């Protein structure tokens, strides 16, 4: 049985829009975790409930060596607490961010661990991401990438079935999804064109700081690529980002295997990416189990405290969830 009392709380990793992430020690084990902590009051004002839920949901039912994996997760009169491994490698933006462009052969290996993922999702999960952008891949300690945040998955849509809510971050939307008449599991695959997209060029493929504006681009204009890059990256980027998911690649009934086979990923093989067998061609070089040098000094630098019998308290501002009572089997 687990509470905030079994940790202990050592640095501030992040914070989003709803809540903040802390290395954390599980004391009894000696065991270093994320600790993702929201407020119930916080998500509840922000109409977050659902979007927490199916987070909490999507973690729970899921295992994969390139999804964030769950150990934990319990509530307090106030909080919700996700524990997850932790992703020491951080955020790929701080990567990509210093060294401007990866490789493609790193872009590769990055982009079929996404695949590799999505395929699972949409084909044994029956889920469909629906926020892959970059902000949401990190690297393990190894250098194998961790797709993290599941709260925009759409749960229970099994082949070609459509959705209808317009979510998302605004560089990152398919034109299906701004176009609001419905969209379906290719929607990831805009996405995965996006990140490579990134990745590769070192920039969004379309950006104007007015929606307005950015919304006509994604819509209406031709992809372009820096002339450096080569065609088989130019080919499956292209592909990718298809205006008409019908016409895009993963767009049909195969899915996944469309990509899988594209040549771009020739020579790979992809139960090798599955088994983690693809040597990472960055390593994170920690030094410790509590190093955090892949994150940004403006949060490592913070102070933690416990806040910034009332086991049954079920209240409208602060709720009783369900399922937040999961401690993962051994
Ligand atoms: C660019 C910035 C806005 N990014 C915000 C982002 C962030 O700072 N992050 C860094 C810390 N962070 C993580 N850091 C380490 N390991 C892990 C995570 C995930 C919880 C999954 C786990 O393997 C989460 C991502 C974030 C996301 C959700 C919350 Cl609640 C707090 C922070």
């Amino acid at each position: 049985r687990v509470t905030m009392n079994e940790f202990e709380y050592l640095k501030l990793l992040g914070k989003g829009t709803f809540g903040k992430v802390i290395l954390v020690k599980e004391k009894a084990t000696g065991r270093y975790y994320a600790m993702k902590i929201l407020k119930k009051e916080v998500i509840v004002a922000k109409d977050e409930v659902a979007h927490t839920l199916t987070e909490n949901r999507v973690l729970q039912n899921s295992r994969h060596p390139f999804l964030t994996a769950l150990k934990y997760s319990f509530q307090t009169h106030d909080r919700l607490c996700f524990v997850m491994e932790y992703a020491n490698g951080g955020e790929l933006f701080f990567h990509l961010s210093r060294e401007r462009v990866f490789s493609e052969d790193r872009a590769r290996f990055y982009g079929a661990e996404i695949v590799s993922a999505l395929d699972y999702l949409h084909s044994e999960k029956n889920v469909v991401y629906r926020d892959l952008k970059l902000e949401n891949l990190m690297l393990d300690k190894d250098g194998h990438i961790k797709i993290t945040d599941f709260g925009l998955c759409k749960e229970g849509i099994k082949d070609g079935a459509t959705m209808k809510t317009f979510c998302g971050t605004p560089e990152y939307l398919a034109p299906e999804v701004l176009e609001d008449n419905d969209y379906g599991r290719a929607v990831d695959w805009w996405g995965l064109g996006v990140v490579m997209y990134e990745m590769m060029c070192g920039r969004l493929p379309f950006y104007n700081q007015d929606h307005e504006k950015l919304f006509e681009l994604i819509l209406m204009e031709e992809i372009r690529f820096p002339r450096t890059l080569g065609p088989e990256a130019k080919s499956l980027l292209s592909g990718l980002l298809k205006k008409d998911p019908k016409q895009r690649l993963g767009g049909g009934s195969e899915d996944a295997k469309e990509i899988m086979q594209h040549r771009f990923f020739a020579g790979i093989v992809w139960q090798h990416v599955y088994e983690k067998k693809l040597s990472p061609p960055f390593k994170p070089q920690v030094t410790s189990e509590t190093d955090t040098r892949y994150f940004d000094e403006e949060f490592t630098a913070q102070m933690i405290t416990i806040t910034p019998s009332m086991e049954c308290v079920d209240s409208e501002r602060r709720p009783h969830f369900p399922q937040f009572d999961y401690s993962a089997s051994s």
